[PDB]
């Protein structure tokens, strides 16, 4: 039964791979970094979790996901991503979503819900009538000569400080909204307790959530994505 | 029994379909048609025809029925457009690629790769489709992957060059993805000519019959 399994879930990023059970919720990490490859992600979380139960494995990945399969190598850690047998690896069932598609799950609490990530990269996906897509917005254009992942980086943040880079946020809220008219928006990401005081149906996400989302994605029969 | 208008739209021309007869008509589109022109130009192409519902191919990327970026190869006005209300029925909508992978599917893991003015491609795996944006993904030398698949590398390059770039484009993403077929459609198909095995040529109608499953077929997920 799906609902009934264990799941190890893991939290990739250009600092840190984080792991958590779903018996449990609690948190061990390891530093990842520029130059960690797939198979040295694997190695890595096998050894944190060698006193650890889990029967599936759900993995969030900082980059574009098909079908359980990263499409792309990850910009800020190293190669050997696309293409690698996870499940072989593991020696466990695993699913693998889009980064910002997991803490959106994770934050899902019925709806139109649009998630916002402001990290390293800019993420986003969606869900609807419990059914969750991924997005791809960082390389759209906001403006000519701009796009949406440039407009609000952190060199803007660290250059202009917090309440302009702020504005820019809320730029963006708004023009997604408009494309595509959410019940509510979660920002997320860890950039945003970066942010001061947010706009009506939005709601700042909780770094916990990429965990759920994670045991969600197993869990939960409900869920379509 | 609901009869879906299927409404395929390029950079060239808006083309429908209609379930019931399968009847297919077409109009020019252009660099600066608008969204509001495309309804308006469907409707009056469509007004003789009984449909209950809509389906539509969207060149851009889609997301819960709703375009999320203006088009590159036609106007504006496109994102944020009330569709249902301007048409007077249902719509869904999907990214172009996406409504012609899923009419061309016959089950198992099949690759579609949509090859015309750009690059498109989706999957579907055990009746699960899902779009996918890999045009400005980086493919090789500092280029992205339709740089090398493109009508504009093909008319410059000419098309034995061009052949074996989306030979190399389907083993890489062959190798990534792992599909148990490869199926390759869009304007420039019938410029292909030796596939590789577990390769073969989609038939551009499917876009309607992509657009047709989208409302009546009972399996499909996405």
């Amino acid at each position: 039964m799906a609902e009934d399994q264990t799941v190890l879930a893991i939290d990739i990023g250009g600092s840190h791979v984080k792991i958590g059970l779903s018996t449990d919720g609690e948190e061990r990490k390891v530093e990842s970094g520029k130059t960690m490859t797939g198979p040295e992600m694997v190695a890595a979380v096998t050894a944190m979790a060698k006193d650890m139960t889990y029967d599936v494995i759900a993995m969030g990945y900082p980059g574009p996901v098909v079908h359980n399969k990263p499409l792309r190598e990850p910009v800020n850690l190293g190669e050997g991503w696309v293409g690698y047998d996870y499940e072989g690896a593991f020696g466990r069932p695993v699913r693998i979503v889009n980064d910002a598609l997991m803490q959106a799950i994770g934050s899902y609490n019925g709806g139109r819900m649009l998630f916002l990530g402001l990290g390293t990269g800019l993420g986003a996906a969606m869900i609807v009538e419990n059914v969750a897509q991924p997005m791809e917005i960082a390389h759209l254009p906001y403006r000519k000569g701009k796009t949406y992942e440039h407009y609000v980086s952190e060199a803007y943040r660290e250059k202009k400080g917090n309440a302009k880079w702020q504005k820019r946020v809320q730029d963006v809220v708004e023009r997604l909204s408009a494309a595509l008219e959410p019940d509510e928006v979660v920002i997320g990401g860890g950039n945003v307790e970066r942010l001061e005081n947010l706009p009506p149906k939005c709601r700042r996400g909780d770094n916990a959530m990429a965990f759920e989302g994670g045991f969600r994605l197993w869990k939960n029969a409900d869920l379509i994505v």
